[PDB]
């Protein structure tokens, strides 16, 4: 919330012309219209094959093998225009034009004069046009060029080519999934794909109120907090401004302090009482109190600028452990307000391959983190940096965030120009989100003498937010010493493949390739089920990543099943056995362990993936077996020597007793039964429970202040029988099929 | 080989323009043929001294004194002239201008219009004049102005200020030589001195071509070679064109691989068998094989480009060393297809003053390396960048190429104009010449925190060629301990001085300044003499380097000969013997010692210097001396405690049998006779030699695999007779007189 003089909303319909791009790229508005091209009504915020699909131009990309068809777009150019009525600019004021999205490449144009151009898809544009704009009508015309043909204006270096991100996302500042990855289509796509706004400021304006908790005492319920404002301040309107900073919660007044505005930029330290402390889930309340700054004049009371957010009082340190294993990634806790957290989330990844539909998925996809019980999640740096209301709701839920600065697998250039670029893009997104305390660590996510992470992004950091963390650097039987003897305290990006919801199949594929034995030969899949697993390029081949699902199958159950339900359930078991094994094995091996992001809780695309839950909200069993793996205080069982060792972890700041229950579901014999005491904070061990007779399964039953929780866990040595299984599950109570 | 649609010569007749520079440089057409010059037919490649020759405008620079009376030039301005027919161009081709030389700061017209400015004389220079190109005659103009003049554009720093280069070379990107060195002439000179072409590209065309050996396996005839090829390709073409790569040895292909060209740039690894990996000379063959690549469409057939050269299949690391001195100069030895190699090899200085004569003496030059079987040659950094064909040279016989970045003695400029021109000229040398097989290192010859060798050199290497090495840093008595006690393991840069042949001497000086004793007075040199030594500016003075001559053969034969004939013998017996010791020093002192790299080979003005061979070919004593103590195998004496060692030291990979015969000269008496066995790539001791009584000479004649080989030792203590010493070389049989 930034109450400027007036903020005129252009989203809406606009006109879009496309192209082919010419040898010479268009760049002017007469070249534009004097282009052979289509024009067709187009939707902003949106992308152009959006636009297209509503003339009936292209087919739905979410279809079978439609997304290669959007391939020869890949090198059109998209010409926007449309017109709006001039907002009231008085004398002094300035007239900004904001674009919270332009992809990518385009010349910005009111009334047929240029007011920018622009090179970066993740950040904002905003243009003063207050000397251009003009009484009545106005014109707004934005013409994009083809991103793809702007890498061909480089020259890469060795160790830009050949990596899994495209050699195309190299030289350009654009999310490097949209070129294709392994869990997301290739759509590079175009368009303005968030909001266009018209907004209006006096010369007393808020240019910048930077946030910063200095000190946090919970227990006594005080705060110090740091208000960095940086103004607009003309000289006659020096000591004739003051600042009313306003903190408050529930409509509730905390603290109000006014100041004399003497100069641009001021630092306000405020020494609060009873105010609480914003905690990830588990470890406490994700407090959230109402921080407001206005400039008011003195004598008049006119109120020049207002800047409204919702603030966390919050510490965080990254404690890098340096005696075991310092050299190796991973050996890192999170410590929040003094407290030692242990991390439990998932990876984030695009919630869609057009990007312009992101803002709509926001509140069911962090509903599904909330339900998932997450305490973190990692932004991926293969996607686009979230909005303003991702955050917030990250805020409100207690979702501690890891953001990766936006780049992908590869070596990138160590040259004047793509630094420049990339430090304009790194201050504008922390100055963006470093007031939200849901934020906990920047991520260079990359040899260790590269001038990208080990320069420009660490000394953004360095001056414009020093209270954060900068780390400059980041499959067959679940049961391998790959996963059993990994030496990682923090372990991430931990994934495992899963079938999707039939309902999900029969959506995506076409009647014809539902199945995906073609011709009947089980193993081999037919060119849609290849192409939604995902191929980037139209290739003929077989075999890929599609062939892990049925390795995987064959592991844990001796067979692939043929009945296409059988299949799913097969898969879906298999996912769902295995997440829940990674997580009970590192929350059992506390203290030494400090978290684990798994990989990953939402499709961003209707695609066979390591997914639990797919692009539709269809979750698959993994999702429950790790609902119930992810609680506060949950009992879990893991290997032993000679046995299996009943534990119960502890993410909280609070104590707790209880009963747990552990019994054969076959047999119905009681294995154990006792009281157990969960200490804060820690892992707690209850019992060494002896060893079982051949293949089976226990049920664990533990209740905590009054509430039944359930877990369960699968002893002997694979295969085992579908069916079997699939009535241990049903016998179970736990979860469905 | 690049086939470009089409190649057009425009080297050849020129009108040269040429007049004194006023105090406003001349940089317009307008001005230049306004300036009030003379007019002179010059040659396209050529220097302007040359063209001022024929014209019968200057006297011979290399006789005589009359280096000095080109100073004057060195304040003119050259304005090259000339028309050429437009080739055809047709659509979407496009018409690039080419220079391989522009000595050095000029301003290019084409049609009166400026295509480019130029700055560097050490690269190439392409402008793409397809918009100014006309139907029928074309003007070419290129005004260039005083290289001189240009460092006064600049401010220097303490420490570049009273270094032995030149302070007119150290703001300006220029060979550091052409100012003056004690081994080079000073004649800054000017002009095109490399070729100038017109070329026509397609739009789709072949940027980069970067060949890279991935591993070697010498036995198996395995190696995996990496293509990092980066293309035009507009946007139709893509999915339309195919890159044909094809690997062959003596019209024999050994692999083609065709693949779809979907993105710009690629990486194509290409798994090899039945191939032999490229050696150093010694330790095996050099084998090259022919890589083509051609971007040929899939529907016509159509070949829009094709890249052709000469690759080798080759590992190279530098293995430092530590536990002895600390990160000193020689502590490193080269490791080639994981085998330690041994270096032996001349520094490369230029070939020519007049450096567009460079090309026509690359062959005579490299053969002198040939017959004197170098296995690396150090290309000095006070020189030019060699062309393609020089390393296409060391490619072809096997010569290992050390490549110092043109740097001169001195600290250099510390801030960002001359850092982004180094960059620049680093970035364009490294792609040129990152593809030869022989290239082996880069060095940056520079005290540790130097921006230019710690920083802009180095992260050049890191981004463009991350697959070789990059070294930031580089007597009276031959047995003065001075070398015989040197810690150096790979000693480098080592030389001593010896007089030229007698035709030589006739042919430099005038028929009166043949005889170096001015008016007789044996020791005092004419001022002939003292110009050839090199003496850079006309300062009248007696003494410098000439008394390095006289008082070595003072040391070796007490007194120095008044005869030239026997002065020529004695000066070149010294170096001989000087120079043969070094070199069996360090062969004899193996593993420690790494490698020697000794000065130098040849001279490239006619000039009395270290070099074994003048600039006219004539080898000293000294070249033969070298070429029996370089053999692949070689028997040798080194001194001993109690005696002399005869050792026998093996550069290759295999083992060889023989036996070796030492006997007195004088005597007759065999001192040693017996077999021997060399080992592999290391040096065997044969036997410890008894002393011998006073002076005298020992002949050492030993036979592998039934080839005849010689050598010999002096011993006794100096100083000795000269007509003793060369009736033991004439004796000897082995070398003449």
């Amino acid at each position: 919330s930034h109450m400027f003089v007036s903020e005129q909303s252009l989203n809406g319909r606009w006109t879009l012309k496309f192209f082919p791009q010419p040898a010479v790229p268009v760049m002017t508005i007469e070249g534009a219209e004097a282009a052979n091209g289509i024009v067709v009504d187009a939707v902003v915020p949106g992308n152009v094959e959006i636009d297209m699909e509503a003339a009936g131009l292209v087919e739905d990309p979410m279809v079978g093998n439609n997304i290669y068809k959007l391939r020869p777009y890949e090198g059109y150019q998209w010409y926007y225009s449309r017109t709006f009525a001039a907002p009231v600019v008085t004398e002094g004021q300035r007239l900004v034009l904001h674009f919270g999205g332009i992809d990518t490449f385009a010349e910005v144009y009111v009334n047929g004069i240029k007011v920018g151009s622009a090179d970066n898809m993740l950040i904002e544009h905003d243009y003063d046009i207050t000397s251009v704009v003009k009484e009545g009508e106005n014109r707004l015309d934005v013409i994009i060029r083809s991103s793809v043909m702007e890498a061909q204006n480089h020259f890469l270096g060795t160790l830009s080519i050949g990596n899994f991100s495209n050699e195309e996302s190299a030289p350009v500042r654009r999310a490097p999934s949209t070129y294709g990855w392994d869990i997301m289509p290739r759509l590079v796509s175009a368009g303005l794909w968030r909001d266009v706004t018209l907004r209006v400021e006096n010369p007393v304006t808020i240019v910048d109120a930077n946030w910063v908790t200095l000190s946090v005492n919970p227990k006594a319920r005080e705060a110090s907090e740091s208000l960095y404002l940086q103004t607009r301040l003309p000289f006659e309107m020096h000591d004739k401004v003051k600042a009313v900073i306003t903190i408050s919660r529930d409509g509730r007044q905390i603290l109000r302090k006014e100041a004399l505005m003497r100069k641009f930029a001021n630092l306000f330290t405020l020494n609060l009482s009873g105010v609480d402390a914003w905690w990830p889930r588990g470890y406490g309340e994700p407090a959230l109190y109402t921080a407001e700054v206005s400039l008011v004049d003195v004598t008049s009371g006119k109120i020049y600028d207002t800047k409204t957010s919702k603030i966390g009082f919050r510490t965080v340190k990254l404690e890098l452990d340096e005696v075991n294993l310092p050299g190796q990634p991973g050996q890192f806790q999170f410590i929040i307000n003094g407290e030692p957290v242990f991390a439990k989330g998932t990876n984030w990844v695009p919630l869609d391959a057009l990007h312009s539909r992101d803002a709509s998925h926001v509140e069911e996809a962090v509903q599904l983190m909330v339900e998932m019980n997450c305490n973190i999640v990692r932004c991926w740096g293969g996607n686009v940096y979230e909005d303003t209301h991702f955050f917030e709701l990250c805020d409100k839920y207690g979702i501690m965030v890891w953001q990766d600065f936006a780049m992908g697998c590869g070596n990138y250039s160590q040259r004047d120009n793509f630094a420049a670029a990339l430090e304009k893009e790194a201050i504008s997104v922390v100055v963006k989100l470093r007031n939200h305390p849901s934020l906990i660590l920047w991520s260079g996510n990359n040899p260790n003498n590269d001038r990208v992470s080990r320069q420009v992004l660490s000394r953004v950091i360095y001056e414009f937010d020093p209270t954060r963390p900068y780390l400059p650097s980041s499959r067959g039987y679940y049961k391998d010493p790959f996963y059993t003897e990994n030496p990682s305290q923090f372990v991430s990006e931990i994934g495992y493949h899963g079938c999707p919801n039939r309902e999900t199949l029969e959506r995506m594929f076409s009647p014809d390739s539902v199945n995906p034995w073609q011709n009947g030969v089980v193993g081999m899949w037919n060119d849609e089920w290849q192409t939604k697993a995902n191929r980037i390029y139209d290739d003929k081949f077989q075999g890929g990543r599609n062939d892990l699902m049925t390795n995987q199958v064959r592991i844990i159950f001796g067979e692939v099943p043929a009945d296409l339900d059988d299949f799913i359930f097969a898969s879906q078991s298999v996912q769902a056995e295995a997440m829940k094994f990674f997580v009970e094995l590192w929350r059992g091996r506390r203290p030494y362990r400090t978290g684990i992001i798994w990989w990953n809780i939402r499709d961003g695309w209707p695609l066979l993936s390591d997914a639990i839950s797919d692009y539709w909200g269809g979750k698959k069993q993994a999702f429950y077996y790790m609902q119930n793996v992810h609680h506060d205080v949950c009992c879990l069982i893991n290997p032993a020597a000679n046995g299996y060792m009943l534990k119960v972890d502890n993410n909280t700041l609070k104590d707790f007793e209880g009963v747990v229950e552990v019994k054969d579901v076959a047999s119905g014999k009681q294995v154990f039964k006792g009281k157990f005491v969960s200490k804060a904070n820690q892992m707690s061990e209850i019992a060494t429970l002896p060893m079982q007779k051949g293949q089976g399964m226990l049920v664990i039953s533990y209740r905590i202040e009054g509430n039944e929780y359930f877990n369960h866990y699968l002893y002997g040595e694979p295969p085992y029988k579908l069916d079997q299984y699939r009535k241990w599950v049903k016998k179970c109570g736990i979860y469905e099929l």
